[PDB]
């Protein structure tokens, strides 16, 4: 069941892993 849906504003990227919520959370960074 999407055991990693990140819900962050602009987001639009579901997950199952778990490294891959980290890795993708980290982006909503970004420098700049
Ligand atoms: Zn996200």
């Amino acid at each position: 069941d999407r055991p990693y849906s990140c819900d962050h504003p602009g987001c639009d990227k579901a997950f199952v892993r778990n490294h891959d919520l980290i890795r993708h959370k980290k982006s909503h960074q970004e420098k700049a």
